[PDB]
């Protein structure tokens, strides 16, 4: 599924991401935009052999099991395939664990490079929330 901007903002809010660990909804929306272009099916192979999955490009090195990331963990206790669903629950639950891990949203390199410090509220402008 390719979410609309305001549609994703509503789903993220519903699932408890808005101000989670102090990160406003705009931050999450912005991260999703640059991680996946709002596409739940997005996958991207990394140089180290791990793969990033779903709307928030959650990585198989630590967070999910894909069966082809040697030495990796599965700290969210999910198959990485679950992170590709049209329903964002698994991605949101796992994101919450990630953002609690110590470095906040800096875990998402596209958030640090493209969202951090910017006017992230723009991402939820006009949305009925």
């Amino acid at each position: 599924k390719v979410f609309g901007r305001c549609e994703l903002a509503a789903a993220m809010k519903r699932h408890g991401l808005d101000n989670y660990r102090g990160y406003s909804l705009g931050n999450w929306v912005c991260a999703a935009k640059f991680e996946s272009n709002f596409n739940t099916q997005a996958t991207n192979r990394n140089t180290d052999g791990s793969t990033d999955y779903g709307i928030l490009q959650i990585n198989s090195r630590w967070w999910c099991n894909d069966g082809r990331t040697p030495g990796s963990r599965n700290l969210c206790n999910i198959p990485c395939s679950a992170l590709l669903s049209s329903d964002i629950t698994a991605s949101v639950n796992c994101a919450k664990k990630i953002v609690s891990d110590g470095n906040g949203m800096n875990a998402w390199v596209a958030w640090r490079n493209r969202c951090k410090g910017t006017d992230v509220q723009a991402w939820i402008r006009g949305c009925r929330l």
